[PDB]
């Protein structure tokens, strides 16, 4: 599709089974969802935002789809506000910003 | 232009009379720029994203040329980690997200 920028640009998004929302974010490195159970092993990250850093989990080869578009990638959990699907699924489902 | 994401998307902003470097971010409802004079009134306003909340000082009406592209609108200004346009004024550029 293409998504304007008047209102935050907010999809959903399926991860383990479950819907949930999360906001298309050029600004953002990574993907990074609020508190949930993801299988297998995660690995300690640090992250930066607008107000410090945070402590998140890192899980690997998390299969997860974007707006009905198919990743499968790098999931950080942790106190994010939002969650926010960057720029390393971005990448996956092919999307661009155009002016 | 057309912006992939395989890094981060950075763009030469004119603002005051000065060349600063931003971050496109799509999951900024605003625009936040480092310490410097802006002309005009201000009042303070608290943002938040990861890693909790900033102060900032609110401009508004601040012309600003993105990328070669004019606009105008309201500019934050304060301690934060990264120079953001932010959706108010990526709107005024016609930046689009596509997929
Ligand atoms: C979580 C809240 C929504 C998304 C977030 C994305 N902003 C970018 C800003 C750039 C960094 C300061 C971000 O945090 N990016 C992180 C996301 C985490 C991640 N890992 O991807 C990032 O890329 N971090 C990098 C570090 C980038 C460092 N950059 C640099 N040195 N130049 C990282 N690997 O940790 N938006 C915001 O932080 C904005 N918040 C908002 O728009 C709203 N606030 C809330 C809470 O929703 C509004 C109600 O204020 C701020 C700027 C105020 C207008």
């Amino acid at each position: 599709p293409q998504i304007t920028l008047w209102k935050r640009p907010l999809v959903t998004i399926k991860i383990g089974g479950q819907l949930k929302e999360a906001l298309i974010d050029t600004g953002a490195d990574d993907t990074v969802i609020e508190e949930m159970s993801l299988p297998g092993r995660w690995k300690p990250k640090m992250i930066g935002g607008i107000g410090g850093f945070i402590k998140v989990r890192q899980y690997d080869q998390i299969i997860i789809e974007i707006a009905g578009h198919k990743a499968i990638g790098t999931v950080l959990v942790g106190p994010t506000p939002v969650n926010i699907i960057g720029r390393n699924l971005l990448t996956q489902i092919g999307a661009t910003l155009n002016f």
